[PDB]
């Protein structure tokens, strides 16, 4: 029933994601010299350094907000990919599966703790 536990749990999950080779394309923003049309396709860029920095600045109120930004990293990859078999998109799918598998208990525990708090 710890309402604040999600933050350290998210920090540790972000640490695991940064150790994963599949996250390399998603750690920093996309360079426009390499992908000139990126902002024509993607209106809201997002990356794992921005998520980690937002978390560490105390700018997420809940793990649901963090989850929305992480999911935006993956939807941006799906929207930008020219093919469903591309290397970078295929890395996003594995990383998304890993993230969803680990974030599930973080979300469940937070929502349960909040319900207990408001009982
Ligand atoms: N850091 C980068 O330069 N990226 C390249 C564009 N991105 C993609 O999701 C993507 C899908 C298919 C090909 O690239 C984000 C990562």
């Amino acid at each position: 029933y710890d309402i604040q536990a999600w933050k350290k749990q998210c920090e540790e999950l972000l640490n695991l994601i940064f150790q994963c080779e599949d996250s390399e394309p998603f750690r920093q923003p996309v360079d426009l010299l390499e992908y000139p049309d990126y902002r024509d396709i993607i209106d809201t860029p997002m990356d794992f350094a921005t998520v980690r920095e937002t978390l560490e600045a105390g700018n997420y109120e809940s793990p649901m907000e963090l989850c929305k930004d992480v999911r935006l990293i993956f939807s941006n990859s799906k929207a930008y990919t020219p093919s469903k078999r591309s290397r970078i998109y295929s890395m996003s799918l594995r990383l998304s599966a890993f993230f969803e598998e680990h974030i599930s208990s973080v979300l469940s525990d937070y929502k349960s703790a909040l319900r207990f708090h408001k009982r």
